[PDB]
């Protein structure tokens, strides 16, 4: 029988940075995660601060802001705790574990030092995890796993997708959950994101495709939405955000009984 | 019948990139490319510079270096120039294709702006190199797909490299060869690098694992060598580069005839 995410929150095996997160997305009423793909920090910063007060995470690709420094990052960080979000670096890493580790430590980014949460996809093998681990779990940071993905054509199905199931099961110190298009794993203690999500049906002319909140959350069994281009692309991006956060939210509340 | 790299060059389905390289292969007797995997620009540069003569390529991470700026990148394309060699970022995109052109094009490392090749996953579907190719085109630059990975528990395995190089095919115009462990296609026009790869039978703690030269260019049939730390850790790194230089040179000419 299904948890709430405050119980959930409470699991024994759970990771404090899913603990976290779940408990802010049952104090607030929000499973929205946004993903704030703008080219400028002003905009990344002016979204943050407007529409913090509805979503569970703020998900960065930081690899595309012009002007990315590490200030922004910390005006972020304030915005995160004022209005009690994650941050979640869209990093999608993938390679071997000795260059993923410092990919995620150094450079310009410096990306571990900001981001609470990473994600990482499967295909080098488990080595990816432990060089990202090696970093993130003294840094107290979480990973998701890609289990699978919203584009056309995806490769990320079946054994690949069991195989990245097995991987997050092995390595729960660090690894609190996947990115994938509906509930994978059977055990509570792992949150499942989903990117691919527009109220309308629908995709992009390259590969992206959309399913509702009502499906992924209340059908497919997911506990986060990952909504971008439905927000960021609206005239009104905090009227949209409430939109996707009450749809998001009425789903899982449904699925719980 | 094996066709010398000069000859490959001149193939009529070649893509310029591919032929420039190829053609600077055969001049120079390289088919050994720099994994010039350092934290420091003045290190990168000083490499860049010594080890010039010896490479075919040189490839970056550039989101490790600590300093980098594009001023750095227009350094190192001074020294291409000079000495003859290509440009690769081994990027390893793995998003959908509407990110990945914004990764490719823009953010603070403008990629595309010095990168003669780079490389992409191809878990997503094919979106990530209709998007990569929507910037690369234009700039007439060169993508490799990933067809196997070197690390352990690899799932770049079977159908998966089976779909690598159908998306490869599908994709001439922009896609020039694969990273991969061994010869994949059948097709000449395509080069196969090999990264994994030291003199010395062994791996590192974090799942990499290697071949030697003479195992994955006269056996296993690829093209070029990629070495990283086997050069980079070495206290001469131009005589380390010379002696892989030669390895993979004289496996070339015995797969030859
Ligand atoms: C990453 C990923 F691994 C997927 O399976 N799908 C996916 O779209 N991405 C990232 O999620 C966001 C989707 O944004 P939208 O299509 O709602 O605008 C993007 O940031 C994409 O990179
Ligand atoms: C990328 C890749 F897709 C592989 O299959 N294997 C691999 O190692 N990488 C990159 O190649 C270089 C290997 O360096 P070395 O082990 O020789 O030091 C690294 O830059 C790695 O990221």
């Amino acid at each position: 029988k299904e948890l709430s995410f405050g119980a959930r929150a409470e699991l024994p095996r759970i990771h404090p940075v899913a603990s976290k997160l779940l408990r802010l997305m049952q104090k607030k009423e929000t499973n929205l995660c946004l993903s704030a793909d703008v080219s400028l920090a002003r905009e990344l910063l002016q979204l943050a601060d407007a529409l913090g007060p509805s979503i569970c995470m703020l998900k960065t690709h930081v690899d595309i802001l012009n002007d990315f420094t590490l200030d922004v990052m910390k005006e972020l960080i304030t915005l995160a705790k004022c209005h009690e979000f994650l941050i979640f670096e869209d990093r999608k890493f993938a390679d071997i574990g000795n260059t993923v580790k410092k990919q995620y430590e150094g450079g310009i980014f410096k990306i571990a030092s900001w981001a609470d949460l990473v994600n990482a996809h499967v295909v080098p093998g488990s080595g990816v995890v432990k060089g990202l681990q090696e970093v993130g779990l003294p840094l107290h940071r979480g990973c998701l796993l890609i289990a699978e993905m919203s584009s056309t054509g995806s490769l990320a199905t079946g054994d690949y997708t069991r195989a990245a199931v097995r991987m997050a099961e092995e390595h729960s110190e660090f690894v609190v959950g996947f990115i994938s298009g509906s509930r994978v794993s059977m055990k509570p203690e792992f949150l499942h994101l989903t990117p691919g999500v527009q109220l309308e049906a629908g995709g992009d002319n390259l590969g992206q495709q959309y399913n509702s909140p009502q499906e992924v959350i209340g059908k497919r069994g997911s506990d986060i939405i990952i909504v971008g281009r439905g927000i960021i692309s609206a005239a009104d991006r905090l009227e949209a955000a409430e939109m996707y956060r009450k749809a998001a939210w009425e789903a899982y509340l449904s699925r719980l009984g």
